[PDB]
């Protein structure tokens, strides 16, 4: 997204730091440029967890997505964003009988089984509503993504269901007389900067589709294949080869749909990728130190709202603002939140125009695993205001935090 | 704290997991033989940010000891439970003007200044509230503590100012007409299991205390010793002498009173070793699996409430409750939570007897650092309910969380 330091020197006399900022315009020709390059059988689906705001998940919803829920709390979070049922799916390796419950009574597109047990689970609570539930599998490839990995066959994880036991799996579903099995799920990772594997990956999950109509005569309805497109922090990062990946997939999956798979769902999900690079933390320097040898900028936010740049350092821009100094020669300085512990530090060691209170520090690539990644109660400080930049408008899309905010449980 | 399993089995018939059950004989009992052990001119403080649960701060209130604040968040709380503005103090590296103002209106105990900038914010707020306000200052010794560190002269820090700043900062202090100084802290860091270093630094404190004295004529009316106890959580870890620390400082403090410094308050603050050992945080296996020669075992509970478990491995302790298996041999397991993240562990590797759906498992050493030091909104699940049990009945202390919570700064 770009900066524009003067607008968000201006945003600080409106709304108070430290605060996050979204460039909404970025966000919607971002996600057109990845829509383009795709084939249309593919719908792409948002992943709630890299970023709770119900008002970025609206513009989302509003363009067609899907959305990906991980529990009974983001499928609220869902509907109060608008998304139909049809546009719904549930994972998750750790769902309560109540979660399953819900997401039975709501009718969405699918619950995607990590186990077994899950699936006698839902199969009871659709006996009990009168419902058809719907169910995919999330599977654990016995195959290891890349060209790194020493031992071949895949790795030990508690998501999903090792691909060997699809057998044992199958026989399951096909048991449940109340329960419809739409199709399959993988999902290797987040943050995957490796091109040719995610394209790996995702032609093994359609090749696995077929193996399902070869072995088991089912034509998967969805064939959920997955993403963790990661974007880069850091300096040593390359961005991933899109163009690659969309051309590439696109075309296994049209000979997929020209052959056995005429009518099935494709999904691609993305959290990381449709949001990190969309969003600045904007956080005002309040003190300057010496401290035996060194030099330490103390800033209005840190750890409490975006502890991801808190543990190399996040890409981040710098704002003049004070206006006395002129003594803006570089430095090496340890810019440091206003946490009463050694773990909130935005960057050690980091070489900077000198910063001094009142100034700026803008913590870029800050859209996903942000807010709601962070312990926002921790040390009792607000929650911070969230901004949405579009259309050449300003919209506050999350107030400010208070105290009554952190009793609210308490007292109650 | 002792663990009846009966109890807690009892417990999770009566609240859902996964929650937090604080033994308050236990809390009780543990302060009191602390205070016991320490000359009474020493005064205890809560740390709030060890755990923001103003129930169980008012137990501390209620039996005379401080509360130490860092922000006006926490100083609300402090005011919830009940603390007299005598007995809050204020900490912290970051403080906001809007944070110094309500500390001035709040005629607190005193303001633990951290920079001089601080210092002038701090007397300009007390000229336009009409009052004195009362101010320590925060020092960042020179001197290292232990027998460990390398190189002599103490450790660059955000925190405070150095003690070579010394005559800088009190040339400040006293051009101040509104504030009144009343004296100093030292707080060397979290998590320390070194008795010799505790009793030096907290010595080195004192003398540094003499030092001001002797250099400005001014006797201290507060000296802040700080403390950072620690508690052992992993195998290898030893606990403090307790009794050797509490019988050398009290001594060393006994002869400063007895000397120069006949009404000076000294303060000893706490969280971890206040509470740590006083809760349990109950989970209950809601899945098992194989996933390439390793078992998973997926509980209801992990990191979006109990962050520090995940990130060795904390002390636990297992109850079967599933009535059927008896198949209960030991075994290597990974024990991991629900969310959408391979980090939502709560032990790798661990050598457990074998763990089925309904078993609870029990992470002890839970009560600081806990609950609002993890990302409770991270894929939106309630947030757990805490349970006080005290005088031989149970106590809710929190509710358990909504999705409302989760929306509320965002519909607002
Ligand atoms: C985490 C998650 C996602 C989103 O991952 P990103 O790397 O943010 O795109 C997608 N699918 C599943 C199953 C997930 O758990
Ligand atoms: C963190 C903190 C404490 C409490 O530390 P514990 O190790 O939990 O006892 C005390 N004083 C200050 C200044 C702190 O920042």
């Amino acid at each position: 997204m770009n900066l524009d330091q003067a607008e968000i020197t201006a945003l600080t006399k409106r709304f108070e730091t430290p605060f996050y900022l979204y460039d909404g315009d970025f966000i919607e020709a971002h996600y057109r440029q990845l829509r383009s390059r795709t084939n249309p059988a593919i719908q792409f689906y948002l992943s709630l967890k890299a970023n709770n705001n119900i008002h970025l998940a609206k513009l989302f919803r509003q363009w067609g997505l899907g959305v990906e829920v991980a529990s009974a709390g983001e499928l609220a979070l869902a509907r109060h964003a608008g998304f139909s049922a049809e546009n719904i799916i549930f994972s998750g390796p750790g769902k309560k009988r109540s979660e399953l419950e819900i997401a039975v009574q709501s009718g969405i597109y699918c619950i995607i089984a990590e186990s077994v047990e899950e699936l006698f689970y839902i199969e009871e609570l659709a006996e009990k509503e009168n419902k058809t539930a719907r169910v995919a599998i999330r599977i654990n490839p016995d195959k290891s993504f890349g060209s790194t990995a020493i031992k071949m066959g895949g790795v030990p994880r508690q998501f999903g269901m090792d691909e060997s036991m699809l057998d044992a799996v199958m026989d399951a579903v096909r048991s449940l007389q109340f329960t419809k099995f739409i199709g399959i799920h993988v999902y290797t990772g987040t943050q995957n900067l490796n091109t040719d594997s995610i394209i790996e990956s995702m032609k093994y999950t359609v090749d696995l589709g077929r193996n399902i109509y070869e072995r088991y005569g089912i034509v998967c309805e969805c064939i959920n294949l997955g993403g963790g497109f990661g974007v880069p922090y850091f300096s040593h990062e390359k961005a991933l080869d899109i163009g690659k990946i969309t051309r590439t997939v696109s075309d296994y999956v049209q000979e997929a749909r020209d052959t056995r798979f005429p009518q099935t769902t494709f999904i691609i999900e993305s959290g990381r990728y449709l949001l990190a690079q969309a969003a600045v933390y904007v956080t005002e320097v309040l003190y300057r130190k010496a401290s035996k040898g060194e030099v330490f900028v103390i800033v209005d936010g840190g750890m409490h709202h975006h502890a991801a740049s808190t543990f190399s350092n996040y890409p981040m821009e710098y704002i003049p603002v004070r206006e006395d100094s002129g003594r803006r020669e570089l430095e090496k300085v340890t810019i440091a939140g206003p946490l009463c512990t050694p773990e909130d530090c935005l960057g050690k060691d980091v070489h900077v125009p000198a910063l001094y209170p009142g100034d700026l520090v803008c913590v870029l690539n800050s859209g996903a695993y942000g807010l709601s990644f962070s312990p926002v109660h921790f040390l009792g400080h607000p929650t911070p205001i969230e901004i949405l930049k579009r259309n050449g408008s300003y919209e506050l899309i999350r107030r400010k935090g208070t105290a009554d905010d952190i009793v609210a449980t308490q007292l109650q």
